[PDB]
């Protein structure tokens, strides 16, 4: 089983304990870490951070403590415009300009490979996305003639069923892609007036409509368009999506007035990290959806939709049972990392909880 880890670049700037540097990462907890994000610069991949040359070296040292951890550098993300993407991919001069760039960087800064998180394709992108995908194998499989291990090639990939057929050619980046991120937490926050849980396992009987806006349909869809079980890797958030409730209704449907709260140390109002979540839940009412499998919790007029030791174990069970090739996390940097905030004390209690069970029969 593989255990993909991301870390953001801008966790560094949050202050006190919200601070997250790469060697507060525990070298084997994940099986591969990767490092968001790279930007692209004149056609070519680039730095983003004044410091990341720093940071992609501390991050690589913990490959001394550990030497089968592979690293990744992820180009893209949420706040990068799709449509820079598009253009790059959409005129094969640039497209191998950018290609022809990649090995050489990865190779400098110690990386094991590239993550692409193209978000999102469009319906007239589909085409040279598949067209990115081959030519950065086919280059990287060139690369490796000099001797050295060839570099690895995975893809962050949407969880909506619209995206999905409107964007990807599924069966095609498949077989020339080393395992695919299927991005299962983002179903529902999408500014959409109303209470509901981005990260439900099932779809649960009751309010049924988005039928499809729930892991267990997203793996399936994948399943059947080709992607083979191998190099599927079910998406886990370490963080929560937060509502700012617009009456004293709490539960499914009750109408909401726009997000939540910033956290004390994210600082961004929508989201918290389950660090922030655990303060949050002393002197809340916490619930969980038996259809969908998942908590949430309230506390005057905010409501918090998340995920805890036990949705996670149970998501890690589902994955199993489906014979996926393991597990991504988003993000080590939003996980209790310094293990002084949740209880228990244990560093990274949600990313340690998806590694038992993987590590289990
Ligand atoms: C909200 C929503 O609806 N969107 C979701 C998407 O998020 C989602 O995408 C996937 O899933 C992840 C979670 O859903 C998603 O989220 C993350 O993506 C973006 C980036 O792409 C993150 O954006 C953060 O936002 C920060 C502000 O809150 C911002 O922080 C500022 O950062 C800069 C530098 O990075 C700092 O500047 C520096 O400051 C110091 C001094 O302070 C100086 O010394 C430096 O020189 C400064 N200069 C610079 C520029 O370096 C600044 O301090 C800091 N603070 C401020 C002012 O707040 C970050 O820069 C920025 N990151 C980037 C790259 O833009 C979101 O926060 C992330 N969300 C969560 C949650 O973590 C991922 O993109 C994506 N994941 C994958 C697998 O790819 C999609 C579904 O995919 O759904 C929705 O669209
Ligand atoms: C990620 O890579 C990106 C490049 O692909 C980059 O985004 C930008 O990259 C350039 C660096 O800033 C931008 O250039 C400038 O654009 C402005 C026009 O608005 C021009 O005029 C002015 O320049 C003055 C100082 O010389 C300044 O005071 C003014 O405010 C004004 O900006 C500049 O001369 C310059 O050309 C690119 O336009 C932009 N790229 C795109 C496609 O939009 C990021 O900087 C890079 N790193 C990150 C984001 O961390």
């Amino acid at each position: 089983y593989k255990l993909i880890c991301y870390y953001t670049s801008w966790s560094q700037y949050r202050e006190g304990d919200g601070s997250c540097f790469p060697d507060a990462i525990d070298p084997f907890l994940c099986t591969h870490v990767i490092y968001s994000f790279a930007n692209i610069s004149n056609n070519e991949i680039d730095t983003w951070e004044w410091n990341d040359v720093t940071l992609y070296d501390t991050l690589n040292t913990l490959k001394n403590r550990n030497p089968k951890l592979k690293t990744l550098l992820s180009v893209g993300g949420w706040n990068f415009g799709p449509e820079r993407f598009s253009a790059i991919a959409s005129k094969t001069q640039s497209r191998r300009t950018f290609i022809k760039s990649v090995p050489p960087f990865l190779r400098t800064h110690g990386f094991d490979g590239l993550d692409l998180a193209w978000l999102y394709p469009g319906r007239r992108d589909k085409r040279h996305l598949t067209t990115l995908v081959k030519e950065m194998k086919a280059e990287f499989i060139r690369e490796a003639q000099a001797g050295t291990e060839q570099l690895l090639l995975s893809a962050a990939v949407s969880a909506g069923k619209i995206a999905i057929d409107r964007g990807y050619d599924i069966a095609q980046i498949s077989r020339h892609l080393d395992f695919i991120s299927l991005l299962t937490y983002d179903f529902h926050g999408a500014w959409r007036q109303t209470v509901g849980h981005h990260s439900p396992l099932f779809a649960g009987n009751e309010d049924a409509s988005s039928r499809f806006s729930n892991a267990d349909y997203a793996v399936s869809y994948m399943l059947r368009l080709g992607a083979p079980a191998n190099k599927l890797v079910m998406g886990i958030p370490t963080f929560g999506r937060s509502f700012t409730l617009a009456s004293s209704k709490t539960d499914v449907g009750a109408p909401v007035s726009g997000p939540g709260v910033p956290g004390r140390f994210t600082k961004e109002k929508g989201i918290l990290a389950y660090y922030e979540i655990c303060d949050f839940l002393h002197g809340a009412t916490t619930h969980r959806f038996r259809d969908q499998q998942v908590p949430y919790a309230t506390k005057g007029n905010q409501w918090v939709a998340y995920d805890d030791q036990e949705s996670v174990k149970n998501k890690a069970r589902y994955l199993k049972n489906r014979q996926l090739a393991g597990a991504m996390v988003w993000a080590l940097d939003l996980d209790d990392f310094r293990g002084t905030f949740c209880g228990q004390n244990l560093t990274f209690p949600l990313t340690s909880a998806v590694k038992d069970v993987l590590a289990e029969v």
